[PDB]
């Protein structure tokens, strides 16, 4: 039915693949449409269904929405995995936003210079060492909980866990003085959809 | 319930669409300012910082840190947030673009004095040819005075905002769309924002 989310985006991760995360976890079925000539986003801009021109664009109930943070905050509050009240959306916020930050930096590597790259990962790794993995390895230690929000599974858990396997194709050592995040990876990896979502012929992007 | 405070520095940066949200939704507010690499210190130092870094709003006993937290949370308090999920998906979508917008022009005194007017043609194209097209084609398509659900909205706000901030860039840009200026001319005699919009209000100045 056109009831399976339609994600339209180049055949990379980019900027999808955090919707693609939230819905392998929601266990939400969806398709895919790539754009692998300016033929595929000439079709969409013509059809009118890019608001601003550009893509990740996702069909759903009905919407052509656009930004990704807009797709992703109507994914988690359909699928109920953006906290239950305003209090809880905001500390879920406050988390994911601070995961989004240190994303755009490594999403961001390949524009610097042949030069810049390295000096700029260096520094990438040294704030995901001494501020992030700190402060998210405190979230977990201060409640004991086995989730970041509300002790239960929520989008946080899910960005967070996505954000760790990026991280160790970094490096392998970042999240080694960090046991309630390799935990929290495992727990989450360990879930049936994740778990499905991440063995080789499911869709997963590769880097 | 006391006034949130808003921990930034004295300039507009990436505290100033909270600045118009609270003044917009009638809430008042103090600010506390950082004028020094002691200010941030004691910050972080008291534990104040998820992430060690600025903005931060304290509110409702949370220590709020990220701007669009900030933002989510406030629009959400008071009824800015549109009626329901998918109210809330438009409002979304519109306001990322404006987010995207806003980021190229705060982004801009950055740029090597040379190829910024290369950046500042860019911009100018986009808000002619992609983003002002994009909302007064919202508005055209419903004729109503909101962006969304008929009923002032964050989008509204957030919107009216970057049109005063397109202005101080360039007179002309939005002379080719009426909609845009009858919703300038509109939000901005809200009382409330009529209010901000006068000398004397926490509306902190540009940066010439």
């Amino acid at each position: 039915m056109a009831e399976k989310p339609k994600l339209h985006y180049f055949n990379a991760r980019g900027r999808m693949e955090s919707t693609r995360w939230l819905l392998a976890a929601a266990g939400v079925e969806f398709e895919e449409k790539f754009i692998k000539s300016a033929e595929d986003l000439d079709k969409l801009r013509n059809d009118g269904y890019l608001m601003f021109q550009q893509v990740p664009m996702v069909e759903i109930d009905g919407m052509k929405l656009v930004q990704t943070r807009a797709i992703l905050n109507y994914i988690a509050s359909k699928y109920n995995l953006y906290g239950k009240d305003i209090k809880e959306r905001a500390l879920i916020d406050m988390y994911i936003e601070g995961i989004a930050d240190l994303g755009e930096m490594i999403l961001l590597l390949p524009v610097c210079p042949p030069e810049e790259k390295d000096a700029k990962l260096a520094l990438i790794k040294e704030k995901i060492k001494n501020r992030y993995f700190p402060a998210f390895e405190k979230v977990l230690h201060h409640h004991g909980q086995d989730y970041l929000v509300g002790n239960k599974l929520s989008r946080a858990d899910i960005h967070l866990v996505e954000l760790l396997y990026y991280v160790e194709e970094l490096d392998s050592s970042l999240i080694s003085s960090f046991p309630l995040l390799k935990a929290l990876k495992t727990r989450i990896s360990n879930l049936p959809t994740v778990k499905k979502f991440l063995q080789p012929g499911s869709p997963r992007k590769p880097p």
